């Protein structure tokens, strides 16, 4: 309905600036395999209730697929359908091996007790079975799930399969002491403080010391101001909740304001920092921004007044294309969605190899391929940048659909 034809418009606006073929177009809109079933589930009550499951495997050319699983009550299968769809090219601007997918159940996982979650994720993998599986479709945790699922989901799948192959590969995300990968926590802040320096080195900007402003201080946004006062050493001056933000030109202690954040439920009224609004931060003279928060934060209304040289949306489209369009007039280089998040399905591919071979990467290996990964799929993206005169979110979708178109032809799916 609403996403899946957003995520369709979207392929057609980014094949505008690119040449692949109509049938092309066709084949990528329709997702190659749905697969809606019924979980069911003996509740604590004695009772059973079934929910309904998505499975949605949108391309597979370059490999099998990967996709996170949702757990939320308004869940659609439009929206699992779109998330697949932008997954395809999440993992295809890193340049992975991997498909898009996408899983979810019509839930609500408040009420849900541990015994209960338990049961719900093994009788999902019971019902999703026969279309997973480590060479076939990698699950991966995503909003209101937590690595706990992820080893409930794994151990099933194991007992299923009888341990014929590599079960800790069906999935990622899982906690160190199984099959886990180092890194996994900072995975999406890692990869987007490696964009930020890469940014920087491309506008010939060095970041030592300058000012990094993130707006939403979620678990991401934590690691990301943490990450780039230790690595780049910029000044961290301002982060906000969902209450409000503080502000302090002279810097700020991540640590210090996460513990703050935890102790008193809000960063509002923190120590030597002014309280200012979300609006207000968006809108300050930094040099590189960083929106950790709720989608459509920048619109026409501010995006006029951004003056950041360099923003990197960690958020999953944070920013609507009008206000794109905005910034690329005003000469300030952002970073796209996919292309600033992307460490996270990184970390998981490497979790995913690790899982396969047997042998498993120290902290250091993982952040060093994590960083080739990231700066080598940025530097592509900012070449096409550079080359087409397309926008940064242009150039990545441009790349990702190539990839894509590539992998396709080459396995002879379409002619042209
Ligand atoms: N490709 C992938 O694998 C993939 C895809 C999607 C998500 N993920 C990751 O997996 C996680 C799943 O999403 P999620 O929604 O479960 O995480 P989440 O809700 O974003 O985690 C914390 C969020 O809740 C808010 N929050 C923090 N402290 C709070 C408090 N005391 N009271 C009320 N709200 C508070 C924060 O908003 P403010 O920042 O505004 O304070 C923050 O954004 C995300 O954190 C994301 O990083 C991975």
């Amino acid at each position: 309905i609403d996403p899946f034809e957003m995520a369709v418009k979207q392929l057609e606006r980014a094949a505008q600036y690119m040449d692949i073929s109509e049938e092309a177009l066709e084949w990528l809109k329709k997702p190659m395999r749905i697969v809606e079933v019924s979980v069911p589930i003996e509740m604590d009550d004695g009772s059973v209730k079934v929910f309904t499951g998505f499975r949605v495997q949108h391309n597979w050319a370059r490999g099998p697929t990967k996709g996170g699983i949702r757990w939320h009550p308004a869940e659609t299968l439009s929206t699992v359908k779109a998330l697949a769809t932008w997954m395809t090219w999440k993992v295809a601007v890193v340049d992975l091996p991997y498909g898009g997918g996408k899983g979810g159940i019509i839930v609500n996982p408040k009420e849900l007790s541990e015994r209960e979650q338990e049961r719900l994720a093994r009788a999902y993998i019971r019902a999703v079975y026969d279309v997973i599986g480590p060479w076939t479709d990698i699950p991966a945790p995503d909003v209101y799930t937590n690595p706990k699922i992820m080893g409930w989901m794994m151990d099933e799948y194991e007992t299923i399969m009888r341990r014929k192959g590599p079960a800790f590969g069906v999935i990622t995300g899982k906690p160190l002491s199984i099959g886990g990968s180092l890194g996994r926590g900072t995975a999406t802040a890692q990869g987007a403080i490696f964009t930020i320096r890469e940014a920087a080195k491309a506008l010939g900007i060095d970041l030592k010391g300058k000012k990094i402003a993130v707006q939403g201080y979620g678990n991401a946004g934590y690691y990301t101001a943490k990450l780039a006062k230790e690595q780049l050493g910029m000044t961290v001056v301002a982060v906000s909740d969902s209450r409000g933000g503080i502000y302090n030109p002279d810097g700020l202690d991540p640590d210090e304001v996460l513990k703050w954040k935890r102790e008193h439920g809000s960063v509002k009224d923190f120590p030597g920092a002014t309280n200012i609004t979300n609006e207000e931060l968006l809108e300050l003279e930094v040099d590189v921004l960083a929106p950790a928060a709720i989608e459509e934060v920048i619109t026409e209304k501010n995006a006029d007044n951004i003056k950041a040289k360099i923003v990197a949306e960690v958020a999953n489209g944070p920013v609507t294309p009008e206000a794109d369009d905005i910034l690329r007039e005003k000469g300030i280089l952002q970073i796209p969605d996919f292309l600033c998040n992307a460490g996270g399905v990184t970390v998981s591919y490497f979790e995913w190899v690790q899982n396969i071979n047997g042998y498993y990467w120290t902290e250091e290996e993982v952040r060093e391929k994590l960083d080739k990964k990231m700066t080598k799929a940025f530097w592509e993206v900012y070449n096409t940048h550079k080359d087409k005169n397309i926008h940064m979110r242009d150039a990545a979708y441009v790349v990702a659909v190539s990839r894509v178109y590539q992998a396709m032809k080459d396995r002879g799916w379409v002619k042209k």
